[PDB]
């Protein structure tokens, strides 16, 4: 029943993970209507603010500390994500999705879409490729990812 | 009398300006012995540790705030610089050179040498191309530099 996302933002750009399903995207999340969602956040840089008012939802990312958040999306709909309002350029594109889908089933065969990119997300190596600097990331999809590849990076930041 | 220098932790690597001279320098700073240096601290990343132990000097450094550290070097001499423990790669080769030189002549002289590289630092498009991601950076001068680069780099994080 409750659905649990990690959330990591990189520089410019958002990256989840589904531990449970074994995906990954970046700048698109999706979820069943009327079902908690569990998130995970943590930034990678400097520290963020994973904002979707829409749905009265905030909570800051920070380097080495893990933020949690809990969310019910009560309407079926797509709502957008915002990140924080740094003047900074690549803070600017730095936009996500939140796909409220009107069931499961349709959440099930987001899964199925994602489950079917070719491109992986298995290791470290995999990580910082992605992380580098990229301003207006478009949609993409992981069908593999590292079993805690969250953990991992938060160690990256411990003392 | 008094030396000015700004220090921006990039990822992996410490960049500083000379504002009052119009150098700019990647791990390696210099000024004479027996005088008044000081330090305008800020990061364009994590948090991280502006540390010279052995002078017994440690100023943290936070994107959108600048720190201060006054320091006078007594005795001349190659001081080491580190940074902040973190566990992740990157971090380790993060170090930098302190010259306290053993006059002001000398000092002049390091500068001569600076201005002399081919090598600039005149904007922010040249800013995000050091600022990328590098591992074990090796020393570098830039004779040239934009006025108030440091300010700039602030900015970024504002809101």
């Amino acid at each position: 029943k409750p659905i649990t996302i990690e959330v990591v933002s990189m520089d410019w750009k958002w990256f989840f993970i589904y531990p449970e399903q074994g995906i990954a995207t970046v700048n698109e999340i999706a979820f069943p209507a009327n079902t908690p969602v569990y998130f995970k956040v943590t930034s990678n840089s400097v520290m963020n603010s994973f904002f979707i008012p829409r749905l009265g939802s905030q909570i800051y990312a920070m380097a080495g500390m893990q933020t949690r958040l809990h969310l019910i999306a009560n309407e079926p709909g797509t709502y957008d994500g915002i990140s924080a309002s740094y003047s900074g350029p690549g803070f600017s594109g730095m936009k996500f999705k939140a796909i409220a889908t009107p069931d499961r089933a349709a959440f099930d065969q987001w899964v199925a879409k994602a489950k079917q990119s070719p491109n992986t997300m298995s290791d470290m190596a995999a990580f910082e490729k992605l992380a580098a600097p990229s301003e207006y990331n478009q949609v993409e999809y992981f069908s593999n990812v590292k079993p805690d590849l969250f953990a991992d990076v938060i160690n990256k930041f411990m003392a």
